[PDB]
């Protein structure tokens, strides 16, 4: 059995959407059918201090200490701090400060899936140590990011989050968890660009708006959309995680997705999975907006603390990445929220 | 039982230091010192295209097919293409085109060998597939890299590494594989940089001999230098690894070290370790340089492919990367090469 035993986050001012308009950020028209309400944004927090603040509230509320630790994983999608400097051993020298091994996972928005996999599979196969630390942080607050316009689909939100990963117990049990890729859609994201050398080195960012207008003029005639491959492959690793935890979805009480706007949302998660509208996070998830890879655990983290969900209940986590992979896991919640 | 199944590479033209010297990008008296005689250089091949190149020759001397690989890694230390686009992806849909899952891992010039971690846990707890892809690219060609001065440690240099993991055969057993950190060393690669926002995104670049000097500034007295930091723990993981394959130096016919100029490779490693000349691969590295994270795994297939190895014969796979984090494996040769 494998448990979350700590969950934790740092979470920046809400910035309301209307603000964004009224500032000239965001564009009227797209905040009105994005449904969008304000996104998490942190204008001067770095992304390693994010995860550290998540990482300290998560660990000093798992009941597991500093020498629990066999492993310090962070995840991210966006530029850190220095190049060749390391991230995820500033955290652990911050957080653990011991010396185990720490290393940075990147997939995206399922970042921290991907880090929950890796230590689950740490945990089963070395006996060294009962726990592991999964953190993340992002900041978009950088030169010539614009985080309303930068993308069609979602606001760029800044956040960290962080879950202690336990084989001896915890406040939720890990039930299942996978991960299946549609490699093909790899190219969405680079349309129109040059791969080398790479944009960042020529002062090309998050032009993702821009990369999609290039897909639909080149996008071959009688191809069905991306967004049926997105939709599709959500489908199946739902299906898929599903069976393997042994659970139907009419145990499943909440669906923590990532924070889109409404129109993608319900394109590639909702409607493929005829999400009914009491078990989406929709309300919690268009305050905050698309954070680099800790939507699906703020999403876990609210349900949970306000009491949305308690003992014997059970949450699907799913979300699918940039490449384009989808995965998901189910927990059961084993505890009530302080 | 776990194998290294199949290993390939790409390795660029050597460029010569001579030249390097005599066009101004390199300082003729430090080539003096370094002992550098070349280092692998490519002008336009996109690392993540390195990458498929050495996985696709991995693959196919590997005696595995597509349908076995049932993960792929790909570690770098340098960017790779579009910001939020997935080179993973784009790896694995040249490569395998299966819809396995795709990931991404950093832990400097250690990569494949975090990367071998992983696959090896996931080998042992999930039985699904008999085998796992690792690949490694990166081009340092990029606008404002001084690749033979960012550091006064080594040369950068450009290349691609790949192996197959297999637990039903192959050409190396995998004895002993172990990592320890000290993370109060990040310091140093952030030594005089602002965090935030990340310099990349301010046009500030690989300034590691910069950042170097700051810290020969601000040291502070009756302080051991960080080079001692770094070797007691290259000891230290050694000796560990060693212990965990249950094998002697007495043993060990070739150490596969990093590609460091000669005096950073014996302060940090050979010195450290009292590595016999015959054990090194000094006049294989000369020649090539520090590559982000291909160094361990060119030198184990130079090794190998040249015939200095044979069934029988253990290596040791020794390396540290920023934070600072020493990893270290331990291999026994099983299969002579083509």
């Amino acid at each position: 059995n494998l448990y979350l035993a700590g969950i934790g986050s740092h979470l920046p001012p809400l910035f309301p959407a209307e603000r964004a308009v009224a500032e000239g950020l965001y564009d009227e028209e797209a905040r009105q059918s994005s449904g969008m309400r304000s996104a998490a944004v942190s204008a001067s927090t770095p992304a390693p201090q994010m995860a550290i603040d998540a990482a300290r509230a998560a660990l000093e509320s798992s009941g597991h200490d500093a020498d629990d630790i066999g492993i310090l994983l962070h995840s991210y999608t966006h530029h850190q701090g220095p190049d060749g400097w390391s991230a995820v051993h500033y955290i652990l020298n911050n957080t653990v400060d011991r010396p185990v091994p720490a290393v940075e996972i990147k997939q995206g928005c399922l970042g921290m899936l991907a880090s929950l996999d890796v230590a689950a599979a740490r945990l089963i196969a070395n006996p060294t140590h009962d726990a592991a630390l999964i953190t993340t942080g992002d900041n978009y607050s950088t030169p010539g990011v614009e985080r309303w316009r930068a993308s069609g689909l979602f606001v760029l939100a800044d956040a960290g989050s962080a879950v202690v990963l336990s084989r001896r117990g915890g406040f939720a049990e890990l039930l299942a968890l996978d991960s299946l890729s549609d490699s093909s859609m790899e190219i969405l994201h680079r349309a129109g660009e040059e791969l080398f050398p790479p944009g960042v080195t020529r002062g090309r960012g998050l032009n993702f708006a821009e990369r999609a207008e290039k897909v639909r003029e080149q996008w071959a005639a009688g191809q069905a959309p991306p967004i049926k491959n997105f939709g599709d492959r959500v489908a199946e690793v739902t299906e898929r995680v599903l069976k393997q935890a042994d659970v139907s979805w009419d145990q499943i009480a909440k669906v923590c997705h990532v924070g889109f706007g409404r129109p993608a949302l319900e394109a590639m998660f909702l409607l493929p999975l005829d999400v009914p509208e009491e078990k989406t996070v929709w309300e919690y998830a268009n305050t905050i907006g698309h954070t680099g890879a800790a939507d699906l655990f703020l999403g876990l983290e609210h349900v949970w603390r306000t009491g949305q969900v308690g003992p014997g209940d059970h949450v699907l986590l799913i979300g699918a990445s940039t490449g384009m992979e989808a995965g998901a896991a189910v927990v059961r919640i084993a505890e009530a929220a302080p």
